[PDB]
């Protein structure tokens, strides 16, 4: 017996929907739901999605509360829909599916999995909801996440980190990393070999190895010298070039996370989403340096200097492309003389 | 149980919110109301009202669907809030009152009438409802209507006329004359002898006496001829004068009538709401005459006839006060040499 | 290269989207679609529909300008989709389906009906276009139209009827009687023998047989003798009874059409799509006879003759299944004595 | 001391805005501009402009209520803005103009016409204004329009008939033709020989000569044999020719008003603005015979049949120029063996 | 002379209203109301509030700039309105009530306070404005505050704190401290013993008491053995539990605080108000322990020590009441052999 009054009911309540029983007063105006508390209006929701504010508030009061996937990951695996939850897309403060199943009326395009609509679609289940990884074993199209072994099912170990609600975190009381499994046209895919991006911030950037302690802690020659990174140009490509008018390099969020202690920078997200590679409009405070589109990927600074250090530099040009959170990415690796001059994500 | 999806359950199922259980798939998109009808969106409700969308397609789904009185009554009656109802003011697309008393639980200020809050209010109550002649024997301040003798109390016997569902009609299936009732301060107040508009349209305007199948069907010089009218200028305030730039007279909605059969004509309702007098910017098409305020009432065109010819025609100008809709309508009567020059409800 | 400029050129130069090069000025403003002309600002569109202002657009731009069926019996049929085309429904001013193939990259689930994302849908396929015919051979569920035989294909004619930009019309210039043919699953199904109704409307109703120009012209009482009516409650079903405070019958058009032209009357369309039987809460004027649900069918007078008259009426209360334009109408019948007491479209 | 407070006790009191001191309580909800009466909210104005609500509601209280040139003369002449008034166009629901002078601090450019700002625009001058004719005479581009003659100024007659608040009219209790005078970088421009169009509606189309008397009588056959219309066309260039899927000529508001009064037939004015030549997508509702740009004048059928033969018919096809409204009219003359074929105004 | 313009001048040039004369242009789109400046709009205003924009924004403008009660102890003593004044709820932005007394025509009920409307409300009275306290003693319903004594009234001291522009504080060069006073139905009422919140930020907390010195600096252990709170459950209630799942206790303020300056937290402010007890779903981001409804208070550590400890210990579980910012909290304290256990608001 779902009512826009019962999901307010459990949203004041419960702090989500929870299933539970009860109406409040709700006032909608615009684009934002309200309900009366001692004869005033508080604000509840304010839709920032593409779809009714009534609907979209159900969607996010039905949210995923527990450790998900981060969105990135789910759309590199070609996830089209969720099994019986919601998975939020807090970057785009929007359902990170379209449609859903068994969830809400006006966004249902089946009650469960297994319906005939669902079958072109590649379905996300949840391996610790009961009977999820039967379901999974059923559908034609899907992706599975667990905690724990799967019976003839060999796992593909996903990244370290998940999202719960809308903080990406390595769990310490709950469990973030999964096994993660796929099937296209009933054959269960094996996926392949892929580092992972680290999801870290610029402000709370944190070093998860001793390079990347060494990065943020030595001079840009110490740290080349120590690492033996002569003609690598990790000063243009890591470190960052601002003395021209066009800001050279700066790809890895490690760099910027440097640069950041140092002197503050302009980031503009002209594409707000989750994605294995960023891109922004950087403009730097200090020197005036700026560039339009530059991507940036935060990958391990161990995992970086592996995937340049395994390239053939006697060529001019060309595209090298790498599986990072299961998708291929494509960088643009340029040489002069067996020695690095960029490497960066190719902007395609 | 009140929510959304059961208010549009109604509607889709009865016409109306009628208590029945059940819930259809609502999505609000800005100021209206859909529904899903086989995976499309249907429009059940455009918002028109100064409520929220939600609240205001509740109030209109429990709108009184039995004859009651024409709010121009209930307004010149001091009627600020209805009793367990909604009078729903087709003239405005919106409740004829902005608070409720048992309706909805967004705009409720009481559950029941008999709350100390009502007590400052002039709650409306309808006889035909089960106690609620004893509530208004309660109330502090209120207006009752019923279909026959309540003991005790002196009656005022309404118009012929009620409102049901939006259309005016004086009911040959249903009962539209009421016995009206009033009280201020704890007192039952003698309502006074009054006058009734009668509510017609321009465009299916209908006599309902001798004398206005004369005015309609005989020329102006023997209707006036025929009825006395000489030098209570008619040919002025109820024929209209189009031979200059500014419209002369033209205040009784039979003359607007007459004058429509021949010549049409642009009636800009600016200040639209029911009203017992009614003021609109008037061009007529045929001459280009026009006035900015031309005040129109539509009164029987005998009792118009009675009105004009029981005045002292002695003064140059004076303010005559009739009561017509229980409302004391202020005229303005202009005299020369003992005869009427013109005679309008005077513009306020 | 499609684009909202484009779109708005063709609407301004070609009254529609006809694949022309230009671009025009254009602003939007909250659901409204202008473009600059001489320096001001013209409306082109206002968008009534759930989907975004220039997608509605561009759909509306889009929409079939040939004699397409009318959209009750692509629903009756179960039409998901349309292949190449938007039928634009103007009884909601909306898409008559919520995604296209092939037509506008914001709605299109594909580019060809062919894509494996149709196959669950029944797509609806127009034998006047070219390689449409096959389409359907290919598709697994679908609707086709033709205007002629299909090799080995058995056809179903369908109405007379068929609706040009919004009018329903019997094509005298152009062809409006199409075949029909059905999939489910890849099979081609038979279509039912059925009734078709007339769409016509309430203001500028016309009859359609000697028997229709008879029920319209004669008085009640000699058209039930003329047609041997006795004891098939006419009276109450077609004619109407208004004499007491909820309206008795009224549930053909013709009987509506009738009443019509004597007394006014409002027709409240509380689900405001096109449909079979249509539902309305309807107020006499007159009389003030009302009905909060009345559900109202435009069949043939001969047709309903027909089907009534096809009946046992040895039973107090029975469901009555006819088919009519091509999907089951629930009757519900009810006899008293051997005679019929009342016979409506059961309110589902 | 101009404020949304004073527009509108100004709107509620005079009928619009006439200078008068007072205020009364106003509320903005979205496009629409509410007042407060006996506690309950009334609209005043909803904005169909792309201004501000509050803007726009100042302009429309602002605008000028005395006979005015349509917006389709003031176009073709040229003019950019109005000097101290406001003209409405209610083809659009707009004011004519985007920026105004002396009348809202909105959308004033200036508080005269002889600001320097003005001096590239072409400013409309009422000659009925105290000191207009003057400020025309200094003003570098300009339009002014009098009763009478202004000394030295050679006058053009412009149209019989005026907009009077939207109710285009030939004028009986007020002028509506005006002297038009012209001035283009300071030098007073002779306005060319023109004919008029009539400004008929389709609905209350009404003829003005004994040629369009006998055309709306006569039948086709026999008012061609009177008129010596043997070889002009007007069988397809005026009556229209309904026999094929595209509709054929039609292009005379006299031909679609006598086809109007045996068959009707939608007209979607995909262009809703006041032009000399109109472009609708039409569909006649008894034959299906449809044309998605179908141009439209109404000019006099005396003036038409005396510009068709006033043309050399020895030249398949070529371009005919004619001043209307005073813009050249571009026309598509046919001709095969000295006859007519087809006539029309040149889609640009 | 209220308007619009005039309630803009003032912010401009007064930076709130302050009854100056004056107007600047002004422009309402949506909810958002621009002034021009230079010839380019500046946003003003945006609308938050369930309120008409040019109402809220009036409101706004007119809201007390002295230092005021927080919202919470407001709403905590029963105030439906203020006296010739706005509170506005920062917390919300929007008006802290629906209605006002001689402040705005839209939203006033009344002009003066002892208006008979006002008799069943609950009326706020400032008596740092004159006239005010006498206002009071009339008043049936009401509460007020004072700098100093009130003859014959016995005062209650009220929190340290008060909100000045948003800024909740304790004044040093302005008094925050007030007396309150209540009266309901005429009768002066005796205010309880009261505990108060302290109304502290996580971000820039301040200890204000050597306990809560203590607290922050020392490690779990030592305050705990330092205070004597062995058995009081400190380590749960106040630290916080963060080794599962759902994280456990953090129900203080300060606990919180100490907790922020190691790792940071999402807490989630799903009913985003002034309240005495505040509750938010918290995600802690080192861990990922989390709890949907976490009821957070500050109160001074040194008054919950008390609280606490006055507390019998001998029963499973039972509801503590304890009067915060005069209203009623309901505790739950769960106890096992002689132990706290746990102790928080009661989600109620
Ligand atoms: C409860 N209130 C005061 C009534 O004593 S109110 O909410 O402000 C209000 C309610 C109804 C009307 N008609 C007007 C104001
Ligand atoms: C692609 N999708 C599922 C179809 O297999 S859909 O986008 O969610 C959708 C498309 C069309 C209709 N009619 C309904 C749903
Ligand atoms: C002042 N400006 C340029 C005029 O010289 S303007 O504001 O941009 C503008 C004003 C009026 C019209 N009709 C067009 C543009």
């Amino acid at each position: 017996a779902m009512s826009l009054e019962n999901v307010a009911f459990n949203v004041v309540n419960k702090g989500h929907f929870d299933g539970q029983q009860g109406e409040v007063p709700v006032s909608i105006i615009n684009n934002t739901v309200y309900t009366k508390v001692d004869g005033v209006d508080v604000e509840l929701f304010e839709n920032k999605t593409t779809l009714p504010v009534n609907v979209a508030f159900e969607l996010w009061a039905k949210r995923n509360i527990k450790p998900v996937p981060e969105v990135k990951i789910l759309n590199n695996l070609g996830v089209d829909i969720a099994a019986n939850t919601v998975i939020w897309d807090y970057k785009r403060d929007a359902p990170a599916h379209i449609s859903t199943i068994g969830v809400c009326s006006m966004t249902d395009i089946a009650k469960k999995p297994t319906e005939t609509i669902c079958a072109p679609l590649t379905v996300f289940f949840d391996g610790r909801v009961d009977g999820q990884v039967d379901l999974f074993r059923n559908a034609r199209n899907g992706v599975l996440i667990t905690e724990g072994s799967v019976k003839g099912l060999q796992p593909s170990v996903g990244p370290k980190q998940a999202s719960l609600n809308g903080v990406t975190l390595i769990g310490e009381a709950v469990k973030t990393q999964f096994n993660y499994y796929k099937k296209v046209d009933g054959v269960v895919q094996q996926l392949p070999e892929t580092y992972f991006t680290q999801s870290r911030n610029l402000q709370e950037f944190k070093p998860r190895s001793q390079m990347e302690i060494d990065f943020l802690e030595l001079a840009m020659d110490e740290f080349i010298e120590r690492y033996k990174l002569e003609g690598y140009a990790f000063e243009h490509i890591v470190y960052g070039d601002f003395s021209h008018s066009q800001l050279g390099g700066l790809h890895l969020l490690i760099g910027l996370a440097k640069r950041f202690k140092e002197s503050p920078f302009e980031l503009e997200d002209f594409i707000p989403m989750d994605s294995t590679v960023k891109n922004y409009f950087i403009t730097d405070a200090q020197t005036g340096s700026s560039k339009c589109v530059c991507s940036v990927i935060d990958l391990l600074l161990d995992d970086f200097v592996e995937i340049i250090k395994s390239q053939d530099l006697s060529v001019v040009s060309k595209v090298v492309k790498v599986t990072i959170d299961y998708t291929e990415i494509s960088f643009m690796l340029w040489c002069k003389d067996g020695h690095v001059e960029t490497f960066y994500p190719k902007l395609q």
